[PDB]
């Protein structure tokens, strides 16, 4: 078999070197004269698996991590008897991670009890929906709106955006940008409903930029609203609002699912669909290609209060803290030197593992138990 | 033995039921009224111990673990044969672990590599010794000003504050508060040597407030001075000086030492003391009353970066940032508040552990051996 990887994608000679030949292209670099000779493509969101780029190649399997389903051209993949793995969540977890350690901080900035919060995840897919399940595993309150998924599942309980912010004291944005289609999510929190933002309400942003918007944001913050706020994703990245960032408690950029799990796991998963496909056996997996973690384990005593044990627990593995020192670091020069510190951030991030590694022992005891199942992480 | 404590002492119950009758009262309450019927007296810093209160009772014996022994007439005991003690040491661990994670805060806040840093001790008695010994053995380049030490240890590695002073970029102060003798300690750190700092200088006091100028330092800090500093001590207390804490990367109420283990050892050494005085054999120990740790421990594999191993060590016991944040919020009301703010924090502390209480398992890396013995942690 004849494999083309777009260069960017880390460790496909790990999983696919015994599969054929391995060939690496940068990504816009990948056109009609590349794809004659490939029998297997692996692309980012950069180069182009349409019809016009496609047709006329000897390409039967398109995997990516970065394009969703909605903008690939699946009736013409059906019509060109092409396979194909959209690899859902590749990174999901880091924002999860991400977004815990946001509200560790959060919450010891105003000395708040989480479990006393009321949790508003809008969206709640990949990453939405391994959210809502840690904080409803610690038995903690989760409204969830997710329009699309309400009309797909009629017995599930969902709330509207309304709905979520009058109730919600904690939001959560997990949606993808669509300016169009039957639900828009671009200002999706505009200045109307950013102003009427309860006094003491914190605000979690690692989906998009322009879900949020900023402009409304950093006047409403100088004006001396009563919010937390936490963002990774700015309107205009790499470009993000220095005088918004000096006003948020956590500013970061966009590097939530910058989890180093995270970042070979797309290979894995198309890999996985490349052989349930071809109808193979796996001969590697994300955990023979990943190196050992830092930090093994950690054991708790029984009489370790739960809320002490949980930010013990997320903080271990990440406290985005780190990853916001940088980032105030990377402010201070003109605009083109913050654009650049921007990128330069992302590319050289540190190695960062996943709270779903760490191995827990608790000594038997029931609410500690729960915490580490609630987090997804292993007991032990 | 007939005792009196300050109802506030820790367990004086199981060192002390065996040797007779037990009273307490509040600190201020002792005066030569309430000492009539106590032969062992066991005070805090609160209540005065001198030559007008002592005169005609049948005080043998002193006890103490505070702040300092200037509550305490000692000329008074050695001229009426009053045996005593100040548990010297009894809080000092909990003062290491707040100064190495300020140093941890700094570092990050900074981008800076610890290990790159010199460090100079002013002051290297029971903390300032302790924390020498950390820095020396994590390999690190150390500066100790201790002239009272030097002048009975000539042969050890001493240095004047003056070159401590221009070769230190990492400045911690561990001396007593003294406004006479040869070596005073009133604004130690006054206005000529703080503008002298060498720029991106790092500056902790958790000694006493009036060894640094307070006022002279939020000067040169509002006149944009390059300078971190980290504060549990402030001229004026319980009054901290607002415009300088809003200025410190790390601001506290006076509770670097307020470890849960140093409140008990106090009374544990007291009672050694008080053995020694009686010559009689002891019976009780630390071991007897002191809790389980709630993090009993954390396993690093071989291949663990050592400075974060360091980092998340040192963090999963104890973070001074979550004291500072509470901190933050006790100095939002007027005078009045701030001021009984400030000691609510101090009186409700929460329970916090020591870092020589933490087990860690390294898979016999050296390197990282080394972190876990020079921290004084427990290698398992
Ligand atoms: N910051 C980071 O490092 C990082 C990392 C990974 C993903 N993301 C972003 O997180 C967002 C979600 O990612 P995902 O992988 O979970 O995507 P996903 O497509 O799996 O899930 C998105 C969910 O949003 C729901 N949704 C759509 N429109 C909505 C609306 N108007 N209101 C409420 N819900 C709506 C969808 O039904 C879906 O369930 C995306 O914007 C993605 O780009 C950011
Ligand atoms: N913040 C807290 O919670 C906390 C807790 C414990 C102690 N402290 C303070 O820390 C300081 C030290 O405590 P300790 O128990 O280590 O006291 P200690 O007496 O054991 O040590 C003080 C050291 O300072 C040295 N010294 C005296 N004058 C000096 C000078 N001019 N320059 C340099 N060094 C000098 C002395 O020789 C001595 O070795 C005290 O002020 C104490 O009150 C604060």
């Amino acid at each position: 078999m004849r494999i083309l990887a777009d260069e960017n994608i880390p460790v496909v000679d790990a999983f696919f070197a015994d599969q054929g030949s391995i060939r690496r292209l940068p990504g816009r670099a990948i056109d009609r004269a590349a794809l004659a000779e490939v029998d297997v493509l692996l692309v980012r969101s950069v180069t182009e698996v349409s019809r016009a780029a496609l047709a006329g190649s000897p390409v039967r399997f398109v995997g990516t991590c970065t394009i969703g389903t909605d903008h690939l051209d699946l009736d013409y993949f059906a019509e060109a008897g092409i396979a194909w793995s959209s690899a859902p969540g590749c990174n999901a977890r880091g924002v999860v991670d991400y977004v815990l350690g946001c509200l560790l901080a959060m919450a010891e900035v105003r000395g708040a009890d989480l479990a006393e919060r009321t949790y508003g995840v809008v969206g709640a897919g990949q990453v939405g929906g391994r959210l809502v399940e840690v904080l409803r595993g610690l038995g903690w309150k989760v409204l969830v709106c997710d329009p699309p998924r309400q009309a797909r599942e009629p017995d599930g309980e969902f709330v509207s955006l309304e709905r979520l912010l009058a109730e919600a004291d904690v939001i959560s944005l997990h949606t993808p940008l669509n300016r169009d289609g039957e639900h828009p999510t671009r200002h999706l929190l505009d200045e109307p409903r950013l102003a009427a933002l309860r006094p003491g309400t914190w605000l979690v942003n690692a989906s998009r930029g322009a879900v949020v918007d900023n402009q409304a944001l950093r006047r409403l913050l100088e004006g001396g609203a009563d919010l937390e706020v936490a963002l990774d994703v700015w309107e205009g990245e790499p470009q993000a609002d220095p005088e918004l960032a000096a006003r948020c408690l956590i500013a970061t950029p966009h590097i939530a699912g910058y989890s180093l799990e995270g970042k070979l796991r797309g290979t894995a998963q198309i890999y996985q669909a490349y052989c349930a496909w071809r109808g193979i056996a796996e001969r590697v997996s994300l955990q023979d290609v990943l190196p050992e973690t830092w930090l093994a384990g950690l054991q708790l005593n029984p009489g370790c209060d739960p809320a002490w044990a949980l930010a013990t627990l997320c903080r271990a593995v990440y406290d985005p803290r780190s990853d916001d020192a940088a980032f105030r670091r990377s402010l201070t020069g003109d605009s083109a030197t913050r654009r650049a510190a921007f990128d330069a951030l992302r590319k050289h991030y540190p190695p960062r593992r996943e709270i779903t590694g760490l191995r827990v022992a608790t000594g038997g005891q029931a609410e500690l138990q729960r915490v580490v199942r609630a987090l997804g992480a292993q007991l032990v």
